[PDB]
């Protein structure tokens, strides 16, 4: 809508106080009008009819229980917006600063939050597996990882492929989280995930078998559910990624590490010029080697520790 930009403040779903950028128009909206395009919240209504209607206040103060789902998705969307164009230099998920649009309160009771090919859902949760999900800032940035990849690489979502689309956005969820120095980990969805059980998530880069998920290339899913293993198969990229950052020694292979921030460039470049539709782990494994080889030399320790992470999960 045509208005006025202006400044609201409000709470999250956690409880914490935030300023918001709004647009002033008899109503005063969650859009964005500093970042790109814009940046576009709406209300679904509980309903699965979407996008919805534009998020609509009377008074810019967003302190209303059914406010903090909103808050939250708008205002973490502008962070991920912020980490890709000040850390990779990249205008929006197209490249041309696409407006963002999120939808919350979907549906009844909805434990789960995705990208659909033109826009973030995010479900409220039941009250028990889940808070309304767009509460995590690496949720949030994982599913809008999910268009960038949509507009770079193209990953199908299905097998090894769909297993690194996957893990491409646990990577840039996580290292937004650490953008924002927001209780930063190494955890994915733990600030949503289950509110009565302390120190949990959905799952774990650092020990992904923590959460029965594969830690090893030789223990990989090759059934057909998850469409087979997206959400599984995932581990094994994401202990790699956490070595090559962090270090350790998994399975007998020492990786040094070289830190969050060579991880990302490293990573967004094999994602913006290597990968392809149906790029599988192995593939993947090269797209990393030659990245660390552009940015940083073919003898450098860089390309030494991806190739000794691949190693250790056992991806050749
Ligand atoms: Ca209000
Ligand atoms: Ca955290
Ligand atoms: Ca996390
Ligand atoms: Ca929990
Ligand atoms: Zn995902």
């Amino acid at each position: 809508i045509t208005g006025t930009s202006t400044v609201g403040v409000g709470r999250g779903v956690l409880g914490d106080q935030k300023n918001i950028n709004t647009t002033y128009s008899t109503y005063y909206y969650l859009q964005d009008n500093t970042r790109g395009n814009g940046i576009f919240t709406y209300d679904a209504k509980y309903r699965t009819t979407l996008p919805g209607s534009l998020w609509a206040d009377a008074d810019n103060q967003f302190f209303a229980s059914y406010d903090a789902p909103a808050v939250d998705a708008h205002y973490y969307a502008g962070v991920t917006y912020d980490y890709y164009k000040n850390v990779h230099n990249r205008l929006s998920y197209d490249g041309n600063n696409a407006a963002i649009r999120s939808s919350v309160h979907y549906s009844q009771g909805y434990n789960n939050a995705f990208w659909n090919g033109s826009q973030m859902v995010y479900g409220d949760g039941d009250g028990q597996t889940f808070i309304p999900l767009s509460g995590g800032i690496d949720v949030v940035a994982h599913e809008l990882t999910h268009a960038v990849t949509d507009y770079t690489a193209g990953l199908i979502y299905q097998n090894e492929s769909g297993a690194i689309n996957e893990a491409i956005s646990d990577i840039f969820g996580t290292l937004v989280e650490f953008y924002a120095n927001k209780n930063p980990d190494w955890e994915i969805g733990e600030d949503v995930y289950t509110p009565g059980i302390s120190g949990d998530s959905l799952r774990s880069m650092s020990d992904p078998a923590k959460y029965g998920d594969p830690d090893h290339y030789s223990k990989r899913y090759t059934g057909t559910q998850d469409n087979g293993g997206v959400h599984i198969n995932s581990g094994i990229i994401n202990k790699a990624a956490y070595l090559i950052s962090q270090g350790g020694t998994h399975y007998g292979v020492s990786v040094v590490g070289i830190g969050r921030d060579k991880l990302g460039k490293i990573f967004y470049r094999a994602l913006t010029q290597y990968l392809t539709p149906t790029s599988n782990f192995s593939q993947l494994r090269a797209a990393a080697v030659q990245s660390a080889t552009d940015l940083y030399g073919s003898t450098s320790q860089e390309v030494a520790s991806v190739k000794q992470a691949f190693d250790a999960v056992g991806v050749k």
